[PDB]
């Protein structure tokens, strides 16, 4: 209509990327929501630094429409003739053509552009939107924004690139029953009617568009004060006020820890946290207004698990890290996203480590990031940390294991190598140098290279400009050689083409008899190096500190198995987990015989630590998974591993006792017991479940999930399913809801799972934020593995229409096919993919799950007999 679409390419707006010569300085943004109508309007005025002759000005806009022909101002202050406005859909631009070109802003004078826009609050979790909740029987509303990475442009027209930093003064006209929040504190409130209020916020510091946030709400607040004297407050529904307490404690403690560690003041006068009742990601670091999904913020000590406690603490820590890395210093372009996410993923563990001293957090990095992503990054369809992105779908896709976990892992290695004290100072100098501007990876190296004089750029580039990682092959006890580690032995190790040729500069640490030594393994040492007396055993890569795997000689591996059987405590908890993790990965990759790997599990009846058990359970889950339908192998593996956990499972018992890590251990260990078919563990679950159904007995917090899952699995029926469904509706605590959803996915009943799948289309029952979680839970169920898979196929058009191909969670949902392991199942996947070839943000996940399923097929072919032999001979 006004500002209509045109297929005109002849101009610089055909470029995916914005021009270098147009730069915003300041945004004047006003929005007015019609909450009950699911609509809003706004005007935005943008001051523009023009650097080159141009007849056109363009910026990002999606879905939201322009309603008034835009208005441009010369730097002197005069009004500029405008011929046309038009939308260019292909690159999400709205363009305006001036009558006849104009002139760079040479002085302190700037162009001013004003646009009138109207958008929707319904049918979406990005941009500016409204959702509801219930309070004392009344349906209440809350409106908020979510922009990362390319959704600012849905909320309001803007220069929607992270490096187009500008300053912000936002105002909102809302009904008076409501408050309004944004990045900055309130400046002034003025009555429009006796019904409407206009809330104006004070001028922001320069910040990227994706960080710009506002909300209209009727939430209560829980308050805290930083050591700086700034108010740190969490907004929360009155009924849920008590559950905001913990997040308040951790925000205070971690805010205070960080401001000191980074040697830099938090840039805003206040900081707010709020959980939107329906929220599309886990949390979002909007400067001064961090938004949450309830499960990641709201915690009840009387009802929530230790798992939940640690999650809340970590996400809060995480989002707080961004207030420095991401907010103050932002990446120049999304290819450098890890500068944000890896740093947050790394420092989160230090944040919470300060707050909660006996959580062994620094160790837990191995379980949360390091070892999981070493699985991910051993695929051909991984990608380097520095990622080429050319579409919004490509950009959103890279919020993934690589940016977060490998980012986190290579910082962990870097810190240990360069040493913490110097890593600290180097991050500090990087922070003061690039404050309120944008950095590239190159800059962070140079920053740390000024801090250690060590070769940081030379060494870290190898870890960063190519995908994958090495396995160190041990020859003798002491000679090591490096080689790319790929899970698929048939894959071509030189692909895709890398300038660095898939060799790394590896910082290598090893323990000789309780004494530790260091070496940097140069890329150019083509025929390996020797590790610098009188030695019988050499412990390489202690605590799995380096982002690599170590393949000892078979003789050594054998000797490690025996040493574990005799006195496992000889190795640290981490070293055990790491040795077990490498061996099973090496076996998977056909680099070590499975008999050798399995032999390392023999000691387990005496295993008592969290870390080794976690990585054991991870490795076994996969093997068990591949033989699910093998009536010959399965009972044997079940029987074995049942026997290996039984003592620890019995020792810990079905009761909440012990410190944090013990409580976590009991969870995974009792769950594995149940998974492995321990009659007595299953009976504990059923018994507790039956009691829970009696309506009063509040289950031990760290056992609930297991009780709902295995209780429903073993004794669930329509009566208890219906009851569980009601309970899920009735409870206010999102953390409990999510457990109950997992419970409901556990029923061994096709009819009930079918009803459950149908509920996904009902927004009164399942929130939009939870659809993918539920699909994923159902896929874990022995019937539902195929039910969820079939349902996403039948309902693909429906999902795409509801979420759009740009939604990452929709892109990722095909990973429910990870357990598939037959040529039949692979053919199904490929057929579905060929029928719906427009994959959007699902393009990478598709590649990844396909590789995995192919690997599974090969794996079964290579290893069935060997694994069978090992189990048969033992039992
Ligand atoms: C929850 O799980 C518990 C196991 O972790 C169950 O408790 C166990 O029940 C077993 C059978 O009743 C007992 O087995 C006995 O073990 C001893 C060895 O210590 C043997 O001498 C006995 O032969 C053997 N049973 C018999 C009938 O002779 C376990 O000792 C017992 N206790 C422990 C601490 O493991 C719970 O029963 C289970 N709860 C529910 C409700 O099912
Ligand atoms: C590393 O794994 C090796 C390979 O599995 C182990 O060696 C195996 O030890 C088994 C004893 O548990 C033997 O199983 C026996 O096999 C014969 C058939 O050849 C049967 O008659 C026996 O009944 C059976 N034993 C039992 C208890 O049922 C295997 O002979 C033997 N395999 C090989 C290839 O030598 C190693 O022990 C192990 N190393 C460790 C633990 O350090
Ligand atoms: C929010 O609701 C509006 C109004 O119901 C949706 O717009 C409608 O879209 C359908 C087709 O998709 C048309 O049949 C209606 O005539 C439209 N009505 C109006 C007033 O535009 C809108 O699509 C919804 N927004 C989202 C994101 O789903
Ligand atoms: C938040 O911090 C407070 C203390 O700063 C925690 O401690 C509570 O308060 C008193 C005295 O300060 C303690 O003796 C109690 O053990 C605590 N609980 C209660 C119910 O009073 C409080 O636990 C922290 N909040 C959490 C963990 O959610
Ligand atoms: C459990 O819950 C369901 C859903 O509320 C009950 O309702 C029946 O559900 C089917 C569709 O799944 C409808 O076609 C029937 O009309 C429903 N019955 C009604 C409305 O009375 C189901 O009956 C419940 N079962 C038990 C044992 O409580
Ligand atoms: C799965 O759940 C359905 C739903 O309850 C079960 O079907 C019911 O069976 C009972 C007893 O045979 C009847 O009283 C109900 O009328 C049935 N309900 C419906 C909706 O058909 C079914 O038996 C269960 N199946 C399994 C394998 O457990
Ligand atoms: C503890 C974190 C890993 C939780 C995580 N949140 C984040 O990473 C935020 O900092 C992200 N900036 C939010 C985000 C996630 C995905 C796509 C776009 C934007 C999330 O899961 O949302
Ligand atoms: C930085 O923090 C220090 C100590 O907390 C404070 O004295 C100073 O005013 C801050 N600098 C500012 C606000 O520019
Ligand atoms: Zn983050």
């Amino acid at each position: 209509d006004i500002c209509p679409a045109s297929e005109d390419e002849s101009g610089q707006w055909k470029n995916f990327r914005l021009p270098d010569f147009v730069n915003p300085v300041h945004y004047d943004l006003h929005v007015k929501p019609l909450l009950e109508e699911d609509t809003y309007t706004g005007t935005v005025s943008i001051s523009i630094n023009l650097s080159a002759p141009t007849r056109y000005l363009w910026l990002h806009l999606r879905e939201t429409r322009i309603t008034r022909l835009p208005e441009l101002k010369r730097p002197s202050g005069d009004q500029v003739q405008v011929r046309r406005c038009f939308e260019y859909k292909k690159q999400e631009y709205v363009v305006v053509e001036a009558e006849e070109e104009l002139t760079p802003s040479s002085g302190d004078g700037l162009y001013l552009l004003t646009m009138e826009f109207a958008g929707w609050l319904n049918g979406s979790l990005v941009g500016f939107y409204r959702t509801t909740y219930t309070e004392n029987g009344r349906v209440k509303s809350i409106a908020a924004t979510d922009h990362e990475p390319t959704d600012a442009r849905k909320s309001f027209p803007c220069f929607d690139e992270p490096n187009k930093k500008a300053t912000y003064t936002i105002s909102i006209t809302h009904p008076k029953e409501y408050g309004a929040l944004s990045n900055m504190p309130v400046a002034k409130e003025e009555s429009v009617d006796d019904k409407w209020t206009r809330t104006t916020f004070e001028k922001s510091v320069p910040m990227s568009t994706y960080l710009v946030c506002f909300a209209v709400h009727q939430f209560d607040s829980v308050k805290r004060i930083s050591n700086s004297g700034k108010p740190l407050t969490i907004y929360v529904q009155p009924e849920q006020k008590h559950t905001a307490e913990y997040a308040a404690n951790i925000t205070k403690s971690v805010f205070d820890y960080f401001e000191e560690y980074f040697a830099m003041n938090y840039s805003l006068p206040k900081l707010d946290k709020i959980a939107i009742p329906d929220f599309g990601t886990g949390a979002m670091e909007n400067w001064g207004l961090i938004t949450y999904r309830e499960t990641n913020l709201l915690y009840d000590p009387k009802e929530s698990a230790s798992s939940n406690q640690q999650r809340v603490a970590t996400v809060v820590a995480h989002e707080l890290v961004h207030q420095w890395f991401g907010n103050i210093v932002t990446m120049d372009w999304w290819e450098d996203l890890w500068l944000n996410e890896g740093f947050a993923s790394f420092f989160e563990f230090l944040g919470v480590n300060h707050a909660e001293t006996d959580w062994q957090m620094r160790d837990q990095m191995l379980l949360e990031d390091v070892l999981p992503v070493q699985e991910d990054d051993s695929l051909m369809s991984s990608h380097p940390i520095i990622v080429t992105v050319t579409t919004p779908d490509e950009i959103t896709s890279v919020f993934d294991g690589i940016s977060y976990s490998k980012g986190s892992s290579i910082l962990r290695m870097l810190e240990d190598w360069i040493k913490p004290e110097n890593f600290q100072k180097g991050c500090q100098m990087y922070l003061e140098k690039y404050q309120f501007k944008n950095a590239k990876t190159s800059d962070f190296w140079a920053a740390l290279e000024e801090a250690s004089r060590l070769p940081v750029k030379e060494v870290m580039d190898t870890w960063t400009r190519q995908m994958g990682y090495p396995v160190l092959n041990v020859n003798g006890v002491k000679n090591i050689t490096q080689k790319r580690f790929l899970l698929d032995p048939r894959a071509n190790p030189s692909q895709p083409p890398s300038d660095l040729g898939y060799t790394w500069n590896i910082p290598v640490k090893w323990t000789e008899d309780n004494i530790t030594s260091s070496v940097l393994f140069n890329r150019s040492e083509k025929e390996g190096i020797t590790l610098n007396s009188g030695n019988a055993f050499l412990k390489i890569n202690p605590d799995h500190i380096g982002f690599y795997r170590v393949n000892y000689e078979v003789a050594t591996w054998d000797s490690i198995a025996t040493a574990l059987s005799l006195n496992h405590k000889t190795f640290s908890s981490a070293d055990r987990a790491s040795l077990i993790d490498d061996a099973f990965a090496l076996a998977r990759a056909q680099l070590l015989d499975y008999k050798v790997a399995l032999n390392l599990t023999k000691y387990l009846k005496r295993e008592e630590n969290f870390l080794p058990w976690q990585r054991v359970i991870s490795a076994v889950t996969y093997i068990i998974s591949m033989f699910e339908d093998d009536k010959e192998l399965y009972p044997m593996i079940e029987e074995y591993f049942q026997g290996q956990v039984k003592p620890i499972a019995d020792s810990l018992g079905w009761n909440d006792a012990g410190d944090h890590v013990t409580k976590l251990l009991r969870s995974s260990v009792l769950g594995f017991a149940c998974k492995m078919g321990d009659r007595e563990a299953l009976n504990n679950a059923s018994s507790l479940f039956e009691q829970w159904l009696n309506g009063t007995v509040s289950l031990p917090v760290n056992l609930r999930l297991l009780v709902y899952r295995y209780g429903m699995q073993n004794s669930g029926n329509e009566i208890s399913w219906n009851y569980t469904l009601e309970q899920y509706q009735k409870t206010s605590l999102a953390q409990e809801k999510e457990k109950l959803l997992y419970g409901l996915a556990s029923v061994k009943n096709v009819t009930l799972l079918s009803r459950y799948l149908d509920l996904l289309k009902d927004t009164n029952l399942i929130k939009t934020q939870d659809v993918f979680t539920v699909i994923r839970y159902i896929s874990y169920n022995s019937y539902g593995k195929n039910m969820a898979w079939n349902w996403i196929q039948l309902n693909w058009d429906y999902l795409v229409n509801r979420y759009t191909l740009n939604n990452r969670n929709l892109g990722r949902i095909v990973t429910i096919a990870e357990p598939f392991n037959t040529e039949l199942q692979l053919w199904q996947m490929e057929s579905f993919f060929a029928k719906y070839p427009q994959a959007g943000a699902g393009e990478k996940p598709r590649e990844q799950v396909l590789e995995t399923v192919k690997n599974n097929i090969e794996w079964l072919k290579q290893h069935r007999n060997t694994i069978r032999e090992w189990f048969f001979n033992l039992l």
